[PDB]
Order: structure tokens, then C-alpha cells, then sequence
């Protein structure tokens, strides 16, 4: 007998944002850094560029990840991560430990 | 640093965590046995059909055992493996980030 996931569930929430192929491994690549759109998407390599600006989008959308600008010759965005889209760093450190323990 | 290549172990970790709700079943499975029923009630919302395959790819992935009793009512229970409680640091830190942010 344990709590049942309904839509109060903290780990179903989670889910809402985080069920993505593509959103953890985003915020992996961003990390503690700033990252030129171009750079990450060489980062996942596979990713559409759909894929990729829609999940962008996404996650800018939930406050996780901030988006820099730059209207300049040739222009460039930036992104890296809001302090709550780092808060998401620790279920990703944990993540990459299962892969390299296990797979 | 290192691209999220196939020998990315996160990488690797999201072709089996990336589900809707692969995830919420090893968290609702997780130190005890449970019956398809209670888990199905479990996780309010989920189909049959979402279920059962959801349940299928983790067995095949390794990460809960299935036990028939071919029984009078029969019963299918799940439990998971130790490769699945593997999974519970992860789902410990997601639930964590689920109370305090959201």
C-alpha cells in the first residue's frame, strides 16, 4: 500500500515536463555552460532541427533553460540554464550513473 | 565537453526512461509486489493498452519480473528486478524536484 500517482503526484508532474526523448538530454548538454544553438544540436547528434526548437521552446516555456539574443553579423542564440532548470542537474547526474553502471 | 553520442550513458538512459510512463510504473512497482490491478488503479488515466505494452517493454528491458499463477482467480504480479531498483535513485531525485518546484 503505497500513495497512488494522480495528477497531485511530484513524480507524475515531473513527468509532464521531463517525459520527452529529447528534454533531459538538452538540459544535459546545457549543463553549467553556455551554449550556441549550433553547438548543441552537434551535441545530440540525430536530433531534427524540428525536434530540437520545439523542445527549445518547450523548455524556455517551463522557466528551465534562458534564451540569449543576438540581432548582430552573423547573429547567434545562446542558451543555458535558469537556476530551477539546474535543479534538474542532480535527477541527470543520477540518470548518467544508471547508463554507466548498467548499460 | 563529452557530445551525446551512443556511448552516452544518458543517452542510453533516456531509450528506456524517455516513456510517458515508464518512469511512474518502476516508482508505483517499486520495493513491493504488486498485482496488475492495483497497478493499473495505481496510475489513474493509463489504458489497457498502454499498460500492457509499457509493462512488456520493461520486462524485455530487464527492469521488473512477471509472475502468472495460473490459478483460481488467476493473477499476474509484478516486482521489480535488481537492475530496476536500480532506477529508484533517479525517481528519488524526480520526485524531489516534483514537491519543491512544482
Amino acid at each position: 500500500e503505497r500513495k497512488i500517482s494522480d495528477e497531485e503526484c511530484p513524480v507524475r508532474k515531473s513527468m509532464q515536463i521531463f517525459a520527452g526523448k529529447w528534454t533531459l538530454l538538452i538540459i544535459f548538454q546545457i549543463n553549467r555552460r553556455i551554449i550556441r544553438y549550433g553547438e548543441l544540436k552537434r551535441a545530440i547528434p540525430g536530433i531534427s532541427e524540428k525536434m530540437l526548437i520545439d523542445e527549445l521552446k518547450f523548455l524556455c516555456g517551463k522557466g528551465l533553460i534562458k534564451k540569449k539574443q543576438y540581432p548582430e553579423v552573423p547573429p547567434r542564440v545562446e542558451y543555458s540554464l535558469t537556476p530551477l532548470g539546474e535543479k534538474v542537474l542532480p535527477i541527470i547526474d543520477e540518470i548518467a550513473k544508471f547508463g554507466m553502471e548498467n548499460l
